[PDB]
């Protein structure tokens, strides 16, 4: 069926990649492949993602990554534990 | 002090809990994936809206009055309980394709 | 086949932006950054109406005039954190436009 | 120090322009409200990968070098032609909507 495989946690991604990396920068860095991300739907249309030919999919593992490493840099910079937090919110 | 994540929620975790919130709440069927992309960027909007007017010279997030802090977890867990949302609904398996960026 | 306005211009917009903002002291918030934070800010109110529509949809003009009222803000609050950064950042908006085209 | 907008072309006129632009390269069928928004959305971040690893009180973009200088243009360029035909995509009057929000 679909599923995440069991790891890396959100804890191994934040220990995985980590001045740059500083506050206001990471944050600017998170919009930027949000910004890549959004680009690889604009020209879409109402219709999914699993059926996109190869070169693309690949790109749509790539920039999607890009963002979570990113919004884990933040958050794990911002001392906040990202995956309690969740929860907590359902 | 080393700052560091709890364990779980796994994004396998972080999935099966929204997956479910909204299965209840009939949601899924907008959840289409522009639908879903469009909120991530509200999101990351409101994740900006903090940042916009504090300075990187300043007291830093760490140091952020407890409602701000307060909010700002608020905030980027909804970015995280989209970004999640959106890749599940592409077949993407998010925790996988991080991997796959390490091999470089 | 549509048309805006003659007036205000780009610099018009420009002009009173500065006037009103420095009316409460709103001017010393107009660092690049801030500036380009507060654009993402307003750039992700503008999604999350979007967020529930699809194009294949009847744009915001059969909207319901509050939620069309909404779409004539946020149009507008984008457009003028994009002059405050331009302006900012001493760029000729309205040059680097149309000397842009003169291209691709 | 304080910086000004030459008095266009208006922002009436950059409308028309893109138009003759994308009426060209058949380009319209591509202008509908959500992807001139996430059109949009991603110029921002191109916009945003600028400035993402630059500074507070440092150099500052006015004394950039000149290709990032220019780069820069380029990505605030592009997020007002968007913006612009978002904006007429919707039938939004935007030079007006920006007073009526004063
Ligand atoms: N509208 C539509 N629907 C389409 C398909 C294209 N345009 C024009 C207007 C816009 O200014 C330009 C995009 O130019 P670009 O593709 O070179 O910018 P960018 O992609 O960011 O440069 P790069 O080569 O991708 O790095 O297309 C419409 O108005
Ligand atoms: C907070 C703020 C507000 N400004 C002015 C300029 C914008 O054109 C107008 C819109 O402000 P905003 O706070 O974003 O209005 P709302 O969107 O309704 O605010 P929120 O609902 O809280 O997001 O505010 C401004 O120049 N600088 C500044 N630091």
């Amino acid at each position: 069926p679909f599923r995440f495989s069991p790891e890396p946690t959100l804890e191994d991604i934040r220990r995985l990649h980590a001045q740059f990396h500083q506050p206001r920068n990471l944050l600017l860095a998170l919009v930027g492949e949000v910004g890549e991300l959004a680009e690889l739907f604009q020209w879409k249309s109402d219709t999914g993602p699993q059926a996109w030919p190869p070169k693309e999919r690949a790109a749509l593992q790539e920039e999607l990554s890009d963002v979570l490493i990113y919004l884990v840099a933040l958050a794990a910079r911002c001392h906040v534990d990202l995956p309690q937090a969740v929860i907590s919110k359902m």
